[PDB]
DNA sequence: CGCTTATGACAGCCGCG
DNA sequence: GCGGCTGTCATAAGA
């Protein structure tokens, strides 16, 4: 098979690499890699190497990486550019694997683990690791087995072996409901003492050294804990065996790095490739959201679970590891990482760095062309203008249609041809609004321009534009294979309804391309076995395409980040500013065009149809459009929705393309790529007193959407942005009551809203105290505390945390409030035994007794309702010109 | 090296018969 | 006592 690398490391003058050889077996090697860097030479010197600016360069081969680094140091002192890939690991990978690498995941050892550490005195700090490790569950992808290390005797108790029979039984039967699909994949290993467990674990680790190591929070807890525990008991020399190269290091805080291993903490792979931003990121919360089943439940505090119910303790450890494997089975984020890393030829963990990923992609691309990359330069962090957001007029908007530009920044780079080596010059910049209204002199009739004053060559392809354009082509390329493979999805599926009993074999065709009609019906006459393999193959294909297509998308959207980053090799302040300023002009330019077109077709004069714009989207009020045809002439909702849809497709879009076409010629851009697509269509139900939507201000609105990019909803979906209903700090009961308030406003009207509001006020005091409590995170708690009391400028939540501390000062059983975590908050009436206006206890749990009964007795309902429900509702209703309460004065809306 | 553009909940001034 | 400001802190998109 085709060889590929697993991990790579640089230690001194050697490159340590683990990899899969042609035979498919994992191997390791040390190589005295000789790097090459470059320097500018004279034109008279014959060479084949040129920097991206066309300047000639001489290749300097060094005897070892240390000499290369030394040379770079000398060049900086002399003041002359040192060109080439200074990260020798990338160079080595590029040189060793100069070809599209095909990898076989079944050969990559992926370890998923989790440990448990009983601790009476609070969270067991990894940097100390003062407590024994009493449980370890380590899943290995190659053996597809769950290895469980159980400590029977510890200073905290002696227990009996864990029972797999009891683990499989149901809850009602005293069991742990450990899934039957892993029950046979568990290898149990009990131990008499801790030293025997760690040493057996460490030995196990040497025999099955992980390539990719993941799990939940493993980088911040499990890995550092295991490392330090071993180091503290045995020597550091023993702890270093956790690294296949016996080499480790420490980073920010207590982040241990194990050379020869790629750590991909699943908690990070989630906060990166899932894009959903959950309120909480605990394995329990995430597991519920993705699998509709969280971690195993248990009674009492975790610090006492091992001694009170060791059976459940071990099963809990095994489930925690399985949940992560289940989520991955759904998100496939590990597979993605591998795919992206192998694509850019970087260490798998670098996938977390857009800068490193793009650096490697451009580097390998330029290498094939014999070009030499620029030297990374030092750049002062300098803030520059970003996206444009229009200030909306607070109000209700009955009918709205939004339009979004596709891949704005990446497109702008291509259109204007922005790149460091394509910079051609500058021009006198006029006020941005002069360009938006096309009253300013045309910037240049020779170069491609950006409203910030930069001019670019049109006669040459830029390094960046070209590189981004290639990923765009690979995108539609792969998204084209799984597109046709989808067509074959029915040619094979439906071929099972009325096939034949002819015993045959599965044909050899490429599902990437449409099935040839010369073999089309040839398949509609095979056995039940082959046909079930014909669709099986079509699955691998239609799925493989997804990963590639998704990876290309992630790269495309992360390019701008890198370009704005001073640590990026191709960074340039002018270029980053050219991108955002252009985007700012484009959005406002098109806003002007849409208004101009809609006024003309409506006979109106200087009317504002665009009510809001943000970055690459605009929202248009369609009331005039609807009235132009009369609202009473529509049969139902779907009727006017079909009308606006049609009007957008055959009237607005063409007018938009014409508008952007003009802007491209005005800035004399290299190529027109400003494409807008109708996004949403929103409005109230036909025949209702509802208000399709409203805006309170920037980033704050709600719309009753009926259609999104062509897909018509059976029922209108609320699209809410920025309002408290979207805030994790908003109490549960209130978050849903605020949503129902908005739904009623958009779909049913004022009266319905007032009816609900009244009922909710009446029944507020009957809601669970946990559902009506706001949530917040405890930060800098030690910055505003003065001996149990609040210091100067002490936040409200933090003030409540202290009130809790004091009230529980002297109890170790009651839940303590740690830092950086989330906590519930509740206001208290004046004259409470807590001597404060509020109290806050840890989240996810109920108020410990001894104070619970009192809290419920002193909690201020009035203030709670007013502060979390009424205040924000009034914000929505004021903007929407609605009253949530009868007999409300009209003058209250005026300033004095 | 794994940021902008924003809003809102509070705290703490200054000023005014 | 509140305005009308100036900070700190806490939170969402999208790239």
């Amino acid at each position: 098979m085709k060889e590929f690398y697993l991990t790579v490391e640089q230690i001194g003058d050697s490159i340590f690499e683990r990899y899969i050889d042609s035979n498919g077996r994992e191997r390791t090697r040390e190589v005295e890699y000789k790097p090459s860097l470059f320097a500018h030479c004279p034109e008279s010197q014959a060479t084949k190497y040129f920097d991206i600016y066309g300047k000639p360069c001489t290749r300097k081969l060094f005897a070892n990486m240390r000499d290369a680094s030394q040379w770079i140091k000398r060049m900086e002192d002399i003041g002359l550019e040192a060109l080439g890939m200074d990260d020798f690991k990338l160079a080595y990978l590029s040189d060793t694997y100069n070809y599209e690498i095909k990898y076989d995941h079944t050969k990559i050892r992926v370890a998923n683990f989790d440990i448990e550490v009983t601790s009476p005195d609070g969270f067991p700090e990894p940097s100390q690791a003062k407590h024994p490790i009493d449980a370890i569950t380590h899943y290995d992808s190659i053996d597809d087995r769950f290895y469980v290390f159980d400590l029977l005797n510890s200073p905290y108790g002696n227990v009996e072996e864990w029972s797999i029979e009891i683990a499989a039984k149901l809850q009602e039967q005293g069991g742990d409901e450990v899934p039957s699909e892993i029950i046979d994949k568990i290898i149990y290993m009990p131990f008499d003492n801790e030293k025997e467990l760690l040493m057996e674990y460490l030995n196990f680790w040497q025999q099955k050294t992980p390539v990719i190591l993941t799990g939940w929070n493993v980088e911040s807890f499990a890995i550092p804990y295991v490392y330090n525990r071993i180091k503290n008991i045995f020597g550091e020399s023993t702890a270093k065996r956790l690294s296949p190269h016996r080499k480790t290091r420490v980073k920010v805080g207590e982040i241990i790095t194990l050379f020869g291993i790629s750590v991909l903490d699943y908690i990070d792979l989630y906060k990166k490739f899932s894009f959903t931003n959950q309120p909480s990121y605990s394995l329990d919360y995430i597991s519920e959201f993705e699998l509709n089943v969280g971690k195993l439940k248990y009674d009492g505090p975790i610090s006492k679970l091992r001694e009170s119910n060791h059976q459940r303790y071990i099963s809990y450890n095994i489930i925690a590891v399985y949940r992560v494997l289940q989520i991955d089975a759904k998100r496939q984020f590990i597979n993605l990482s591998l795919d992206m890393g192998y694509y850019a030829k970087i260490q798998i963990q670098s996938v977390f760095s857009p800068i490193k990923t793009w650096d490697a992609i451009i580097f390998n691309s330029l290498k094939e062309q014999n070009k030499v990359i620029p030297q990374g330069r030092s750049h002062p962090v300098q803030p520059y203008p970003g996206a444009f957001v229009k200030e909306p007029i607070p109000n209700r908007y009955k009918y709205v249609m939004s339009f979004d530009l596709t891949s704005l920044y990446p497109s702008i780079i291509r259109q204007v041809n922005i790149s460091p080596e394509t910079i051609a010059g500058t021009f006198k910049v006029a006020p941005l609004h002069d360009y938006i209204n096309a009253v300013a002199e045309r910037p240049s009739d020779v170069y491609s321009c950006s409203p910030n004053g930069m001019m670019y060559y049109k006669d040459r392809d830029g390094v960046v534009p070209t590189e981004i354009t290639k990923v765009f082509n690979q995108r539609k390329e792969h998204k084209g294979y799984m597109l046709a493979a989808q067509r074959n999805g029915e040619i094979i599926k439906e071929a099972l309804h009325n096939p034949n009993l002819s015993v045959d074999e599965p044909l050899d065709v490429d599902y990437r391309f449409d099935f040839s009609d010369e073999i089309k019906e040839k398949i509609k006459k095979l056995s039940a076995k082959s046909l079930n393999e014909m669709l099986f193959r079509a699955q691998r294909t239609e799925v493989a395409g997804m990963t590639a297509q998704i990876n290309r998308k992630l790269l495309i959207n992360s390019l701008y980040g890198a370009l704005g980053n001073v640590w990026f090799r191709y960074y340039d302040l002018r270029n980053a500013t050219a991108i955002t300023t252009f985007g700012q002009m484009a959005l406002q330019w098109i806003e002007r065009k849409v208004n101009e077109y809609l006024n003309e077709v409506c006979g109106t004069e200087g009317e504002a149809f665009v009510l809001y714009g943000d970055t690459d989207s605009i929202y248009v009020s369609a009331d005039k459009i609807i009235d132009k045809v009369g609202e009473s002439k529509f049969r139902d909702t779907n009727h006017w929705v079909d009308f606006l849809d049609k009007f957008a497709r055959e009237r607005m879009e063409p007018a938009i393309d014409r508008g952007f076409r003009e802007m491209c010629e005005y800035m004399n851009n290299k190529q027109h790529l400003m494409f807008m697509d109708r996004e949403a269509i929103a409005g109230p139900p036909l025949g209702s007193k509802g208000i399709g939507g409203f805006w309170t201000g920037k980033k704050r609105y709600a719309l009753n959407v009926w259609d999104m990019e062509g897909t018509r909803y059976a029922e209108p979906k609320l699209k809410i942005m920025g309002l408290e209903t979207q805030k994790s700090s908003t109490p549960k009961a209130v978050q849903k009551a605020l949503k129902e308030c908005i739904r009623r406003m958009l779909q049913e009207g004022e009266e319905s809203l007032q009816e609900y509001f009244k009922e909710f006020e009446k029944e507020f005091r009957q809601l669970n105290y946990i559902s009506i409590a706001s949530v917040s995170s405890a930060n800098n708690i030690a910055k505003y505390d003065v001996g149990g009391f609040p210091g100067p400028k002490c936040p409200f939540h933090i003030r409540g945390i202290l009130t809790y501390n004091r009230a529980i000062k002297g109890n170790i059983d009651a839940p303590q409030v740690v830092e950086g975590e989330k906590v519930y908050v509740l206001p208290l009436r004046e004259g409470n035994p807590f001597g404060d206006k509020c109290i806050a206890w840890p989240s996810g749990t109920e108020i410990t007794d001894l104070i619970k009964d009192d809290v419920l007795h002193w909690m201020d309902y009035t203030v709670l309702l007013e502060k979390t429900f009424i205040k924000p509702l009034e914000g929505f209703t004021s903007a929407a010109k609605l009253d949530y309460e009868k007999k409300a004065s009209l003058f209250d809306m005026f300033d004095f």
